[PDB]
């Protein structure tokens, strides 16, 4: 049994990058002893000088491995046991490819189903045997170390004398390149390993050599104590006097729904505004009225503000370069926060949480509501298109939560200002090529060995759909009930609707079988009324309605139907989602799909039609929503139910009436004496 | 100016018949002096002997006229003025036909547009001139008086010497035969005359000679004081201790609706039953159960009773002969009352009123409800078929009321027993020929000069329709809603329905929008239930209904639809007539034609289906009629309206519930624990 205190791990690194520190944490997890060369071709020269101290130490086992692209998955005890089991005095890692000299592939011994060729990224042997190898180095730093070990190994006499071997079946070393299909994660309670399903082994050293850095990043999120079924993630903050100064950059590169809401939300972020500088690039002339309306509040709120409008003809890549460089060139910019207009931050502590994670680059996970689409990618295709990773759905669904090393992030991220100055000083981060600005940004950080972190440890927010947003309306957000229903409800559905639907005594019954509940917010009423007048073609003479009064005759109103303004599909959707469930609640036993042929807005004026004579409705039940204020906008009565001698004297603006349309509720519209009275009517289930 | 006290009217009559007395009343109306010969050919012999007393009375004007077929229409003053105007000493009446000797027509003077030939039924002249004519009679009673006067008149020398003339243009005498189209009634305030529109004259003497007795009967109902626009009829009773003994004869010669009702009505006639003998001839085996059920009550009610059933194979003519002869052969039968089963006597004083009119034969006017058809004819065709008289519609509509001399009566009449014994002693009154028994009866009385009187002075009753009465039912009267709606309502519609419909606080509201009103009588419920069980094919497994419960699913019942028993058309009629107007009253503003696809009788039993789970109705409103008694026939609850926490604990048998079918009135049928519970359901306006 070889003594673990006699095992020494040697690696080389010239800077404490995130990869090197990831390697050290995995080594410290298993209580390895690590000697790092070169911090304070050239690899062998450093190792050879290092080995002269251990030239006679037959009692020492030394494992040399890379650090930037290596994680440890097993204990020194298991490692020394497998080394003794190999019966070798210097065991090299094996791999699928023979390089740099492909011609030397013939000199290699036949291996069978295992890997045949040497890889100098990881080997383990006795100090004495290794010293006899590395002392034979008398070349220069530019020269190839892989060729040095390969030629020495291919020496048949030197191979048998020193007992050199290759770990053919990946018992100890696992090189990822050429063997991605062989490696799977093997989970335990508080530790994760890899398994080679080709040779049924549990390698100790995971080496992401060649073009497999992204696959190592993925494995490194678990191995050895990245994320565990019982302990969760092991490097995140988990459970959570001046805060750092932050440059907040907002980007509007396309017409975006609910932008006035996004701008107003900027005033609610729980981070001191005197410590935040706002940069806002708006590329859309359609959003110029929006930016202008809320700019006075933003200017008073934040420390400093700056707007770059559509007039400067800035492409998204140029605007993102400019905003990022403004932070880079300011020694007082400690953190850079890039937030796109289609990102809805439901968690107002997002900027704090991400800063406290203390990463170079970190994004809050944001997903399109009810779908898998989100602001990060788990994997890439060879030509850098989206590909779904093995754990992508688990992360989006938050089955596994933590801080994850991912190939792609977007729409919201926080970048350490020191990183922009020291490690990424160039201006062309998003620009400089024909590739997409968002992908050029991720590649720029990947090319410098900078991890892109993603946190789903909390609920941060969601992503608006902007794909096909019809801007040809007076209020386009009114037509967003399908694409962004969650945000459409927060803007247009009355705030106390859900409380009323859940009971809580909000629903009223002003007349016997007539119910009264809050439905539309004051903004929906104002925009719907405005949209009606913008059309302007109200009905008049020869207008016919589905009303029954004193026999087979019809009662008309000055009105506009939803079909005319192209809003029936949208209003029908509201009827299904909100009116329907309310009607089944208030009328136990009744079921409805909220069918409605007659949906229309009535206008009452003393100038034209001020009243509506007694009549019945061609409907099972009728929805009657007030659209403006009694007293402020109009005077005069509302609704009278003659058989019950009951009158809705004061209609509440956002609220709606629900009454039977036939037989029992002969109803009348009282004359409107001053101003203009607007209501929204639906004859449901005809 | 000739003195009216010098004018004497002479007529001949051997009995004081109704025609003779009619003539006398018209004569007494104008204060004529009438000498009747022959009371205590042969006509001339009596007149000739009479005239010998006045052979030298040049101061006397004598008018000889018939009496049985003559009515006077003018005053002696006007008569003497027109006689003086004629410039004649013996003026005969003129007519269109030359008889008995047609060959003598050539000897007559040419007359132009007037009548050319003599009629010996009426002449006026000086007593002296008449004596010189009548004294020339030396023949026998069998010989012809018309030929006697005609040959004397055609003597050219005697015609000029005595100044004989004919009333060519009907200035004084109007013979009806051959001039019916020339005669119209001329009305005044309190007197009616005739006018000859051919010659524009107002004749004094109306003579219904030849085959014109019926037309004289018609004229005689007005002239001179028969019926007047301001005085009304002048020989009727107008404004109304043992009563005379009466033989009441009832005839059932065809299947007749509501016969149990007719039989029970016999017990309510306001005439002492100890003075009435009942004869009942029933020809229908279908009515044998009816006669038997009510015979014990009839036997106890009347003085004596006698039934002649279908087993004696008696034709209607034979039965009517037998019943009439039973009265004729009994000196104690003072009046004979013949009442057919299709005659509904709404006036229980009918027998009194007709007896107090003091006529030989008199009928109460009875008409089919809402139609002109009635129990008398105003006119006849030459072959004795129905013809409409000039005043028929006025009499049926009771625009003119009185007691009218008519050619035909039926279905109800009162005959003086003395008339049957003295004036109509034969047995074959209705029988003895191939003519109809009802027409043979009228002809028999007409042939004896007996008037057939008809009284519309009061509202007496109506005539049931028996034309197509489908006897192939357990209760055929249930299907009489179309043919006899008035009588169908009295039997099957609840007695307090009309009072409830007119207000009076009978209608109740046991639950919020659920109304409760009396609809069906206890007899309708018992017969409808009995008719359902007689069919017996109640529904069971796979039975589907138009009920909505907890989604798109259907709730079944053990029931039978009206369509199955062939009663939908009849029940739909009841819905229109009675349910409809009630629904529009209780739901002001709602209009309905009472459409209903689902009409059915539900049966509840603990053995089978005792309850009905909560559900809605496929209807605007639902009619729910109880059909039996809670407690007596069944135990267990009725109807529960869940949204209102209201229960119809005790359903009233005849009553019905009216509630909305959709949205608001989720209702449930409580389990029936004992017995059998029947209800009638209609889903109106689906
Ligand atoms: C939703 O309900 C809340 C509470 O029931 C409403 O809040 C109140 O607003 C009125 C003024 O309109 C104040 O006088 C009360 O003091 C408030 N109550 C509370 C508890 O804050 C709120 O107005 C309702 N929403 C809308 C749109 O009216
Ligand atoms: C129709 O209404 C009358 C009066 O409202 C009902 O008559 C009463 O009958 C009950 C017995 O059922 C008696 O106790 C009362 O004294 C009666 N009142 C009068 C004023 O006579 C009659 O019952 C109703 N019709 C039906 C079929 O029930
Ligand atoms: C590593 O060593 C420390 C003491 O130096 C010990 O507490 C810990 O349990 C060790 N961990 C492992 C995995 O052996
Ligand atoms: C008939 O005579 C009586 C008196 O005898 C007289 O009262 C009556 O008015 C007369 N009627 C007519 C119509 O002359
Ligand atoms: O003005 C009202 O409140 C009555 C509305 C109504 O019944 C209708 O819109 O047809
Ligand atoms: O039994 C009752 O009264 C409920 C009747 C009902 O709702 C039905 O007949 O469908
Ligand atoms: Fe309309
Ligand atoms: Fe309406
Ligand atoms: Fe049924
Ligand atoms: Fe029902
Ligand atoms: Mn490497
Ligand atoms: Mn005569």
């Amino acid at each position: 049994p070889v003594n673990p205190e006699k095992l020494l791990v040697i690696t080389v690194a010239t800077a404490e990058t995130e990869g090197y520190l990831r390697f050290l944490r995995s080594a410290e997890f298993f209580n390895y002893t690590v000697r790092t060369l070169g911090l304070g071709g050239q690899k062998v020269r450093w190792l050879k000088k290092e080995m002269e101290k251990y030239a006679d130490r037959e009692d020492m086992i030394i494992m040399f491995v890379d650090s930037y692209d290596v994680i440890l998955a097993g204990s020194p005890t298991e490692l020394l046991k497998k080394f003794v089991q190999s019966g070798s005095r210097l065991l090299f890692s094996a791999e699928s490819f023979c390089w740099p000299e492909w011609g030397l592939a013939e000199q290699y011994p036949e291996v069978g189903t295992g890997k045949r060729f040497l890889n100098s990224g990881g080997f383990i042997g006795f100090a004495t045997t290794i010293h006899q190898i590395v002392r034979q180095w008398k070349y220069k730093d530019d020269d190839d170390d892989q060729l040095f070990y390969t030629r020495l190994y291919l020496d048949p006499g030197l191979r048998e004398k020193l007992s050199l071997n290759l770990d053919h079946k990946s018992r100890i070393f696992q090189n990822l390149n050429g063997a991605l299909d062989e490696v799977v994660l093997k989970f335990d309670r508080n530790r994760v390993r890899i398994r080679n399903v080709a040779y049924d082994t549990l390698p100790i050293v995971v080496h992401g050599n060649g073009p497999t850095k992204l696959q190592l990043n993925y494995l490194g999120n678990y191995v050895p104590n990245g994320w565990t079924p019982e302990g969760g993630c092991g490097f995140c903050n988990q459970d959570r006097q001046p805060p750092p100064r932050v440059f907040l950059a907002v980007f509007v590169e396309q017409p975006t729904p609910f932008l006035p809401r996004f701008l107003q939300r900027l005033l609610l972020l729980d981070y001191p505004p005197d410590r935040v500088t706002l940069f806002l690039h708006n590329n859309e002339v359609f959003h110029e009225p929006h930016i202008a309306d809320s700019w006075p509040q933003l200017q008073d709120h934040f420390s400093a503000v700056k707007l770059v409008g559509p007039e400067e003809a800035l492409s998204p890549g140029e605007a993102r370069d400019m905003a990022m460089d403004l932070c880079r060139q300011d020694p007082e910019c400690e953190f850079y926060f890039s937030l796109d207009a289609d990102a809805v931050l439901t968690n107002l502590q997002t900027l704090r949480i991400l800063i406290e994670e203390n990463r170079k680059v970190i994004a809050p996970m944001l997903s399109r509501h009810g779908k898998l689409w989100s602001n990060f990618w788990g994997a890439l295709s060879p030509d850098e298109y989206y590909a779904r990773s093995e754990d992508y759905v688990e992360l989006v669904q938050r089955k596994r939560v933590g801080v994850w090393n991912v190939p792609y992030i977007s729409q919201a991220y926080v970048i350490r200002g020191d990183t922009l100055r020291m490690e990424l000083p160039q201006r062309d981060v998003f620009s400089g090529s024909d590739t997409d600005p968002d992908m050029a940004f991720c590649k720029s950080f990947r090319d410098k060995g900078i991890f892109l972190h993603l946190s789903n440890q909390h609920e941060f927010g969601r992503l608006l759909a902007t794909s096909r947003y019809d801007t040809e309306h007076l209020h386009p957000d009114l037509w967003q009930i399908f694409d962004n229903p969650v945000d459409w409800k927060e803007q247009y559905i009355h705030e106390n609707y859900s409380r009323a639907l859940e009971g809580e005594g909000i629903v009223e019954q002003p007349c016997p079988d007539v119910y009264w509940f809050p439905l539309l917010s004051e903004q929906m009423c104002d925009e719907l009324v405005a949209e009606m007048e913008h059309y302007g073609q109200w009905s008049g003479g020869r207008h016919e309605d589905s009303r029954l009064a004193g026999g087979y005759e019809n009662v008309p109103t000055v009105d506009i139907h939803m079909k005319q303004v192209g809003y029936e599909d949208q209003w029908l959707q509201l009827l299904r989602t909100y009116v329907g469930p309310m009607t089944e609640s208030l009328f136990p036993g009744y079921h409805t799909k909220a069918r409605a042929v007659m949906n229309f807005v009535v206008r009452y004026r003393p100038d034209e039609q001020p009243s509506l004579r007694p009549h019945h409705d061609s409907s099972t039940f009728t929805l009657n929503v007030a659209l403006n204020h009694k007293g402020l906008d109009y005077e005069g009565g509302g609704c009278r139910f003659l058989r019950y001698d009951c009158v809705i004297s004061s209609p509440r603006k956002g609220w709606a009436l629900l009454h039977p349309g036939r037989l029992t509720h002969y109803h009348e519209g009282l004359p409107t004496t001053w101003g203009t009275r607007y209501i929204m009517v639906s004859f449901v289930d005809p």
